[PDB]
C-alpha cells in the first residue's frame, strides 16, 4: 500500500496556522532523506465538524488541541505548551513593569478559536472574561497574523511560548509572563479509527511522533 | 455614527497576509479618533464573498478578488508584484535562480483556489512549469509559508511586500521569479447595500488614506 521512498502521496494535516508552521519544517529532513516525492499540505481549521473530515479521509491527521475530538478518534500526546505574553520592545509599558490592573488597561489583540473548537478557546474565554471590553482592539483567527501586528503596534498578545520564542528571536517583541494563571495545553496528533491501519497514515504518525519538540 | 464614541466591531475579510498588512495601518486612527472601535480580521472561506458582504457578515473585503462583480463596489488601493525568497543558507543561493535551477529546487506553494483569490493565477503558472516532485509543501496562509521558507530549504513565490517584510527581519533573500507572472491590483470591496452606511463609509475612507509603501 505505501512505500516512502517511492510514494507521491499528498498528506493533509489540519492545524492552526501556528501548528502548521511548527510542524512542517520538522518534517522536511525525513522527506528529503526517505520520502522525496511525498507532499505535506497544511490545512486551516474550519467551522465544520473536524471528525467528519478525518472520517471522510479528507484530512489525514489533525495537530494541536481539539478537546471536542473523541468518538471514533484515536490520539497520541506529543508535548505540553504554556502561554506567555508579548509586547513590542518600543512599548510604553516596557519601560515600566506590569501588574494585573495595568495589564487590563492596555490594548489587546485576541486570537479567537472557539468556532474551530480548538483548545485555545480556553484561553480566549479567560481573556474575554478578564479584560474590559474596551481594552480589546483587534481580533483574528491566525496566531501568526497576531504576532506580526504586535510587532508593528502597541498591543499585548497572549500566545503559546513556542511562537513567542520564534518572534522574540528577532527582537521585535519582549516576552513576559501572563499575570493570571492559564491552563497548560496538551498538544497531540489525532486520527480516525477508519485509518488506524492505513500504512501511509501509520508512517506519518511514526515520523511526527519521533520529532524532537524541545 | 461617531468614531469618537462608537464601539462597533468592524469585520474585514482578507488573507492572513492582507490582515497583517492592514490592521497595523489602522492602529493610530483607532487610538486617536475611534478608541472604542474594534477591527476583526476574517479569513477567506469556502463560500462566495458577495453573500458575506450582503449579509453584513463582512463589512469590507481587502485584497485582490476578480470574482466579485455583481453588487459589489470597489476601490483600487494599490498594485503588487511577485518575487522569490530563499534563506541565505540555501545551496541554490550562490548559484542563480534561472528557470532550470528553479525546477530543481523544492518548493512551497501557497494555494488560493478555494477562496477565489487572485493568487490562483500565480499558483496555476507555477504548477504549469514545475515538475510535480519539486513541490514539497502546500499551505493556504502566506505567513505560514514564509516561516517555513525561513526554516527549510524551500523556494517560496510571494508578493513583494510580504517578501520585503521577512527579508529585513531575517534569513530570506529575495529573487526575481523566472516565470511570467501577472501584476496584481489590490482593492477594497464592499456591497452596495452598505455603500451609504456611515460606519462603512468612515472605514472605507480611513483605508483609502493609508500610504501603502
Amino acid at each position: 500500500r505505501f512505500d516512502p521512498g517511492t510514494s507521491n502521496r499528498n498528506f493533509r494535516i489540519a492545524a492552526s496556522d501556528f501548528g502548521q508552521a511548527l510542524m512542517l519544517p520538522r518534517l522536511y529532513a525525513t522527506l528529503e532523506e526517505t520520502a522525496p516525492q511525498v507532499r505535506v499540505t497544511g490545512v486551516n481549521l474550519r467551522h465544520g465538524p473536524l471528525v467528519e473530515e478525518l472520517e471522510s479521509g479528507s484530512i489525514d491527521i489533525a495537530f494541536g488541541g481539539f478537546p471536542t475530538l473523541s468518538a471514533g478518534i484515536k490520539t497520541q500526546t506529543l508535548f505540553r505548551e504554556e502561554y506567555v505574553c508579548v509586547m513590542r520592545q518600543s512599548h510604553p509599558a516596557l519601560t515600566h513593569g506590569l501588574d494585573l490592573e495595568a495589564f487590563r488597561q492596555c490594548r489587546h489583540i485576541i486570537v479567537t478559536a472557539h468556532e474551530f473548537n480548538h483548545v485555545h478557546e480556553q484561553v480566549e474565554a479567560r481573556l474575554l472574561e478578564l479584560l474590559p471590553p474596551e481594552s480589546i482592539r483587534f481580533t483574528t483567527e491566525n496566531f501568526l497574523v497576531s504576532a506580526v501586528i504586535a510587532e508593528e503596534t502597541d498591543v499585548i498578545l497572549t500566545i503559546p511560548s513556542r511562537l513567542a520564542r520564534w518572534f522574540a528571536n528577532r527582537g521585535g517583541l519582549t516576552i513576559f509572563p501572563v499575570p493570571i494563571e492559564l491552563p497548560s495545553i496538551e498538544v497531540k496528533q489525532y486520527w480516525h479509527e477508519r485509518y488506524d491501519k492505513d500504512p501511509g497514515n501509520i508512517w506519518l504518525r511514526r515520523v511526527i511522533a519521533k520529532i524532537g519538540f524541545q
